[PDB]
């Protein structure tokens, strides 16, 4: 995250830590609990990853430096990454795991809902991305997870940003005019969370962008919205 602030305990209890195991552990992707053995992420990240043998999903973390050998954590099941995937920026950047065994809800490790039924008109005006990645372009993971608040962006306007690539409604973008807050590597797969009458939704599966908090490039993400038939079907 560039630009943003350091979370507290239990501030996001969704948001879980993605580690790859080999050739060495370290964090590679944010997800999002949605179910007692479902994680929501994004397609992308699961790139040269030969199986789910080699992840594990932590949560209730804030730093990373709290993982240690005796840590707890689940293995992965099942990878399910959406049939028309083929790269971030091309859309469909979605993917569920399903976990070894169930999460016990706590102050520190709880779903987020997905956009209601219903909600189309609703405008969210108070939307969140949150991780452990870069806080620029040339970093590395940091330890304590980061929050930032951005404002969603129309497609219209975001389409005008990307001219060479072809934004759908399958995608929102979220941005300051004049950059300065963003996701950055590291951050794909965690959630674009918008709290709306006193509860959090997840609307976006952060994914791709030009760069990390350049002026006038907003951050694109996967819009969940739009993906409730196919999430529905595959946790049934
Ligand atoms: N501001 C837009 C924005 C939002 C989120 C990520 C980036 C960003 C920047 C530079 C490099 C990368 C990358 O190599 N990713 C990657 C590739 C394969 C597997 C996992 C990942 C981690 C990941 O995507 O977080 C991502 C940029
Ligand atoms: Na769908």
């Amino acid at each position: 995250i560039v630009g943003g602030t350091a979370s507290v305990r239990g501030e996001w209890p969704w948001q879980v830590t993605l580690h790859t195991t080999s050739p060495t552990q370290r964090h590679l992707c944010g997800g999002s609990i949605i179910g007692n053995q479902w994680i929501l992420t994004a397609a992308h990240c699961f790139y040269g990853v030969e199986s789910p043998k080699i992840l594990r999903v932590y949560s209730g973390i804030l730093n990373q430096s709290e993982i240690k050998e005796d840590t707890s954590f689940f293995g992965v099941q099942e990878i399910i990454i959406h049939d028309q995937y083929k790269m971030a920026e091309s859309g469909y950047d979605i993917a569920l795991l399903k976990l070894e065994t169930t999460v016990n809800y706590t102050d520190s490790q709880r779903p987020i809902s997905l956009p209601s039924k219903g909600d189309r008109n609703v405008i969210y005006t108070d939307c969140w991305v949150t991780g452990w990645g870069y806080r620029k372009l040339r970093d590395k993971i940091q330890n304590t997870l980061q929050k930032a608040k951005i404002p969603l962006v129309t497609n219209e306007e975001c389409q005008k940003r990307y001219r060479g690539h072809k934004i759908t409604h399958k995608m929102i973008c979220a941005g300051y005019r004049e950059g300065g807050k963003d996701a950055c590597k590291g951050d794909a797969g965690g959630p674009l969370s918008c709290k709306h009458n006193e509860v959090w939704h997840l609307v976006g599966i952060t994914s791709w962008g030009e760069g990390c908090a350049q002026r006038e490039r907003p951050g694109v993400y996967t819009n969940v919205v739009e993906y409730v038939d196919w999430i529905l079907e595959k946790t049934q």
